[PDB]
């Protein structure tokens, strides 16, 4: 049925600064939230920390130059605020901007796109004892960071987004204790939330005046396509609590200057910390949207989770060691979605991808086809979208390569390359040498 995407269609990878670089202590960098979360028994599953990672500190040449056997035309990374403000804010480390500098030339120098993620969840932990998500004051300590590195790096960089996944920042980092900082809290998750909205807003002048006419600029939104488990009035509200839990939170704010109403309610509307003028903050104009996509997730009335009163089930289909559902509708239903209800001007994947459990062969190969599956139907979907006029830009794979997966930490491989962590020997999968096919015919 299908072929071939738009001729300027971006095709990249993803990673994240804590995630890959490792070298924790290096050349001025202070701990993050994460490299303190990672002592704490119980928060990592294997027992592990980022602080070897994949060694992309030293070894960004030869990753790059595997992006270039990948044939990405994009790259999307996350900038440690750690390396850049080490005291969270005042003296800039220049060793850790002279990283920044050498990684996006060295990527540019080879013909890749960069696309800097300002916030990917590594905050300075000397900073978050006076600026936790959930203090208001958190919104400036972002803006200096935010103005001290895109004044460094603009010239290069014209592709910014502010933070990656404010559902994740605030309610796995503040309502669930599943990441940094480890709290669990309905109202510091709730302010949490409209900190980083906050941010997010106070943000984007900064970046459009330390940049050029060229500078685009906005936020990475987590959105996975929510069922009800059935058609029972209790189920479809459980459902219609979710989707605005997950779904709805940020992206009604930044379009509407609105929180879901049902929701708000339901927690306690004055739990959120709303000020005069936040909202016009908050819904200051975006260049396009960034959505980070999974999964389905089905819902029924329940009390696993308590705070919405919903428990999940799993349809009969395929799951991945995730034990996340593989549904590539749901892919094109989010997109269509965000286009018919808020109509950014542009769209990108920023993060698609999967996990299985993977083993390297006898001969040195590493042989995926459910990874390479997932990702086949998921740039199926992706290409339905563009021909219905959603104007999607580019796709990001996550990830590069097999990296520190947070609370599942190394047990749980993502990347279209294998790392094997004795050796830091990188391999490219299976999925990634068809992924080499997908990106130099910009199409299936
Ligand atoms: O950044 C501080 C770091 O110091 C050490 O090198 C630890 O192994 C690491 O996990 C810790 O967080
Ligand atoms: O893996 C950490 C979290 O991040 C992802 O963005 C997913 O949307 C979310 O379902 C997951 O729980
Ligand atoms: O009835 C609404 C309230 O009750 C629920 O059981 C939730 O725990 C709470 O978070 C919500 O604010
Ligand atoms: O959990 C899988 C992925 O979930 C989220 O999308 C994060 O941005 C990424 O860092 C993580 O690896």
């Amino acid at each position: 049925e299908p072929h071939r995407f738009p001729p300027d269609f971006q095709w990249g990878v993803a990673t994240s600064s804590y995630q890959i670089e490792g070298a924790v202590e290096a050349d001025g960098r202070s701990p993050s939230i994460w490299d303190t979360f990672c002592a704490r028994p119980g928060a990592i599953a294997d027992g592990s920390t980022g602080a070897i990672a994949n060694d992309h500190y030293h070894r960004y040449r030869e990753d790059i130059a595997i992006m270039k056997q990948l044939g990405v035309n994009a790259y999307r990374f996350s900038i440690a605020w750690p390396r850049i403000l080490p005291d969270g804010r005042g003296r800039v480390n220049q060793a850790g901007v002279d990283f920044y500098e050498r990684l996006v030339d060295s990527l540019l120098e080879q013909g890749i796109e960069p696309y800097a993620t300002l916030y990917h969840w590594d905050m300075p932990q000397v900073q978050h004892d006076r600026t936790p998500w959930y203090d208001r004051g958190v919104v400036d300590a972002f803006v200096e960071y935010t103005d001290v590195i895109t004044r460094r790096l603009s010239d290069r960089v014209k592709y910014w987004m502010t933070l990656n996944e404010p559902w994740v920042i605030s309610f796995l980092g503040y309502g669930a204790g599943e990441h940094a900082p480890g709290l669990r809290d309905k109202e510091l998750y709730l302010r949490a939330a409209h900190h980083v909205l906050l941010a997010h807003g106070k943000a984007m002048p900064v970046i459009r005046a330390n940049g050029n006419a060229q500078t685009k600029a906005g936020i990475v939104l987590n959105l996975n396509w929510v069922n009800a488990a059935s058609d029972s009035p209790e189920d479809q509200a459980a459902a219609r609590r979710y989707d605005q839990f997950f779904n709805r939170w940020f992206a009604e704010p930044l379009y509407n200057g609105r929180y879901p109403e049902e929701l708000l309610e339901w927690y306690g509307r004055d739990l959120v910390p709303v000020q005069p003028g936040d909202f016009d903050i908050i819904t200051t104009p975006t260049d396009f949207l960034a959505v980070n996509y999974y999964a389905r997730t089905t819902v029924k009335a329940g009390s696993t989770d308590p705070m919405l009163q919903v428990d999940f089930v799993r349809p009969p289909g395929e799951y991945t060691a995730m034990d996340w559902e593989v549904y590539p509708q749901g892919l094109y239903n989010i997109l269509n979605w965000l286009h018919t209800d808020y109509a950014p001007p542009a769209l990108y994947v920023t993060e698609n991808g999967a996990a299985y459990d993977d083993q390297v062969s006898a001969a040195g190969e590493v042989d995926d086809p459910q990874r390479l599956a997932y990702l086949e139907g998921h740039f199926e979907a992706a290409y339905r979208a563009i021909q219905a006029g959603i104007p999607l830009k580019g796709y990001f794979v996550w990830s590069l390569m097999d990296n520190f997966e947070w609370g599942r930490g190394f047990e749980k491989r993502f990347g279209i390359v294998f790392v094997d962590y004795a050796t830091q020997q990188r391999i490219i999968k299976r999925s990634g040498k068809w992924f080499s096919q997908v990106t130099r015919a910009n199409g299936l």
